[PDB]
């Protein structure tokens, strides 16, 4: 009988009726998103908490798609038992597939997706990702990063679709895939998150969580446009950045968050903080009442925290009681959060859609991922060695990234940082090479040992190991490590033609060596379907990818970006094909 329980009522009328019935404590609870390790289902319900997230690597046991759905439903049952029965919204980083879930499809990271120049493909990946997430019940992915990465030293360069605002703006089609045209319209609708607002790709030195020291014009012309496009597509959520703009923390920027994002850009959705982001406002651990006040009054609606939910609620209650946070600010945050819960259909269909569990890691989704692997490959040098024949002559394969699911997936794969090894279901690049050259003997040695002049070609799959966020900052350099250079030198010493394949999250500093390589193929972080690399190597896919970042002649040029007058090794948009 309460109007908010009427599923035929317009959403704003349902929101009005529910909020009319809420105590201040109910409203404070809705503004909390707590990490699952800090609060089980009962505690989430006891505090009337609005949201739970899994941080990177935060899986139930066992890590299976069914166990995630069970975990989600367990939290939801408790939330539904409260006096108002406001359903929980659950968030997760599903940033290249449902990447915390073992056996989920792992798509190329954003930088390779930007290299495809194919927004329709990115949209299809958003839709397939949303299906695999909705199978586990989770309602909300912290994706896409619409960050415009301007300094390759940044540990999140690979989460960026490219260095040009055009790149990221075009790829906000990921939002349309994840959400559908209308949030909640289909059962696999999953709320998307434009992140991180704003300027995370512009920090000085590419330092993660750093300071973006640029004019308002530069901020608006380079970093803002992808947010505008995501909003035009109906993005349900925007996540604020840890970084600063001209020394002002984004999480305290009333101007950028309230005045520009909510006001000028007219964003009507849910503004969420980054993880324990208010804690970092004063540079000291934990959050103070001052940090709560500053960030709530900046206009943020929901606060993502690793623990201390009861302390957050107590602090915010006191701020509201004292009038330092106006009552309308709490109501604005609740109207935005509850609206998305109603739009997502959570008051009608709160539980995991287990009919979708068979799609998780399904062949059709892996075929889509393989197509993204193919199109993300960027051919940068080729003297004729590529494409390799399927003629039967012996091939040699080497490199620490040749036969490693985890290395080819990079960060945010099962764990937060990612890791090396066979960490989820997929096909390695070496396995794709063996299958492409199905009539050929294929010798593999990580370090190139055993290669000789009897081989018709040697393939060295080198580059980075997995990282995420600040752990991936590289102020010290981006050259190949000593193993990669030793292995390539061993292969070149055989006199055999050498194909170098970079598995990396960004351009690497290779200008001093590249002239010795018969071919160079940039593969980025292709994900679980490594066979798409062999598709290009053997000419099944004539390379179509183009560089989404300008490729340095020297580490000393960073930051290097299209139009800055510097002379690059390869310019933005560069990519060879077979001719
Ligand atoms: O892109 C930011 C991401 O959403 C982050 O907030 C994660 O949720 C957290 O780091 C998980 O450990
Ligand atoms: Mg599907
Ligand atoms: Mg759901
Ligand atoms: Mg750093
Ligand atoms: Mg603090
Ligand atoms: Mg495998
Ligand atoms: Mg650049």
């Amino acid at each position: 009988r309460p109007a908010y329980r009427d599923p035929r009522l317009p959403v704003p009328d349902r929101v009005d009726d529910l909020m009319a019935r809420m105590s201040l404590d109910d409203k404070l609870g809705q503004m909390v998103q707590v990490e699952r390790k800090a609060a089980g289902p009962q505690a989430v319900a006891d505090h009337r908490i609005g949201s739970v997230l899994s941080g990177g690597g935060s899986a139930p046991e066992p890590n299976t798609p069914q166990a995630w759905a069970d975990m989600y439903d367990s939290y939801q049952r408790a939330a539904l038992s409260t006096p108002l029965g406001i359903p929980l919204i659950y968030g997760v980083d599903a940033v290249h597939g449902h990447n915390n879930v073992h056996g989920a499809t792992i798509y190329p990271h954003n930088i390779g997706l930007g290299a495809t120049g194919n927004p329709d493909l990115v949209q299809r990946i958003g839709a397939a990702t949303a299906e695999e997430v909705a199978a586990t019940g989770i309602d909300w992915s912290f994706a896409p990063c619409v960050c415009v990465a301007r300094d390759d030293r940044w540990g999140r360069t690979y989460e960026s679709f490219g260095e040009k605002s055009e790149n990221a703006s075009a790829m906000t089609s990921a939002v349309t895939g994840l959400q559908g045209e209308a949030l909640g319209a289909t059962p696999s609708s999953v709320m998307a998150t434009a992140k991180h607002y704003v300027g995370d790709g512009g920090t000085t030195g590419g330092d993660d969580q750093g300071n973006t020291e640029i004019s308002e014009q530069e901020l608006r012309e380079i970093h803002l446009p992808p947010f505008r496009e995501a909003i035009a597509r109906g993005v349900g959520s925007v996540m604020v950045s840890y970084s600063s703009w001209n020394g002002e923390k984004l999480h305290a920027s009333t101007y950028l968050v309230n005045d520009v994002l909510k006001g000028e850009l007219g964003f009507t959705g849910l503004v969420v903080s980054d993880y324990d982001a208010i804690d970092k406002l004063d540079g000291q651990e934990d959050f103070t009442p001052d940090e709560v006040r500053a960030s709530v009054n900046a206009g943020i609606d929901m606060f993502m925290m690793s623990s201390r939910h009861e302390k957050f609620i107590d602090y915010l209650r006191a701020e509201v009681e004292a009038g330092r946070v106006p009552a309308e600010r709490i109501d604005d945050a609740n109207r935005r959060i509850l609206t998305k819960k109603f739009e997502l259909g959570l008051f009608e269909r709160p539980f995991a859609q287990r009919d979708l569990l068979p799609t998780v890691g399904s062949a059709e989704h892996r075929e889509l991922a393989r197509q993204a692997v193919r199109e993300s490959q960027v051919l940068l040098r080729n003297d004729g060695v590529l494409p390799l024949a399927k003629d039967g002559g012996k091939l040699f394969v080497a490199g620490k990234n040749a036969d490693d699911i985890g290395n080819q997936s990079g960060g945010w794969t099962i764990s937060w940082q990612g890791s090396s090894g066979d960490i989820t279901e997929g096909t390695t690049i070496l396995e794709g090479i063996r299958a492409a050259a199905s009539g050929s003997e294929v010798t593999y040695d990580r370090h190139g040992n055993g290669v000789d002049g009897s081989y018709r070609a040697a393939i060295a799959v080198v580059g980075e190991t997995p990282y995420a966020e600040f752990e991936g900052d590289r102020p010290g350099g981006l050259g190949l490590d000593e193993e990669d250079r030793a292995t390539i030198a061993k292969l070149r010493a055989s006199g055999v033609p050498v194909v170098v394949v970079t598995v990396s999250g960004r351009p690497l500093d290779i200008a001093g060596e590249v002239d010795g390589w018969n071919a160079l193929l940039a593969s980025w972080l292709p994900g679980s379907e490594g066979q798409g690399v062999a598709d290009v190597l053997f000419g099944d896919h004539n390379p179509t990818g183009k560089l989404p970042m300008t490729w340095m002649r020297s580490f000393d040029q960073l930051p290097i970006n299209d139009g800055d007058g510097q002379d690059p090794l390869f310019p933005h948009g560069f990519g060879l094909s077979y001719g």
